[PDB]
């Protein structure tokens, strides 16, 4: 199952990936309990976190995940989704494509879309309101609902 993108890996897939890596790269044994999480979580760990969890292999595992298996882009997709409620993997990926992988810009664009649908105001108004509220969508969304 590791052929799938890491964002879809289950916790069991993460454990299997570690077993595969230890075999493939002749790593020192990695305890199966080292990363008790799914692939989404794995993508959010920093290199320092990987080194802390695995002093012997953490940097290798991080590089493989982030810079070979597409973790870098998939982490950006997660950031976008976690920043804007109800965005799908596809929607986030598309938004990032539009900004050349710029997470801040993609998030702003999706916030404006979400606010725009909350009321009958123009897209230009939604942009002004969001910028006014320092891009706090929750605060902007409450103003719009209040009318």
């Amino acid at each position: 199952h590791l052929r799938l993108q890491p964002i879809y890996w289950s916790r069991d897939d993460v454990a299997q990936w570690l077993k595969w890596a230890e075999n493939e790269f002749s790593l020192s044994p990695i305890d199966s309990n080292t990363f008790e999480m799914n692939g989404k979580a794995l993508l959010l760990l920093t290199k320092e976190d990987f080194r802390y969890r695995s002093p012997h292999s953490g940097d290798e595992l991080y590089e493989l995940l982030q810079h070979i298996l597409g973790g870098e882009l998939q982490r950006k997709i997660m950031e976008v989704e976690l920043s804007v409620h109800g965005v799908t993997h596809q929607e986030a990926q598309t938004a990032l494509g539009a900004t050349g992988g710029d997470v801040v810009s993609a998030i702003r664009n999706l916030k404006v879309d979400q606010l725009f649908h909350l009321s009958s105001r123009s897209r230009a108004d939604a942009w002004r309101i969001l910028e006014h509220y320092q891009w706090d969508l929750s605060a902007a969304s409450r103003y719009v609902l209040a009318r």
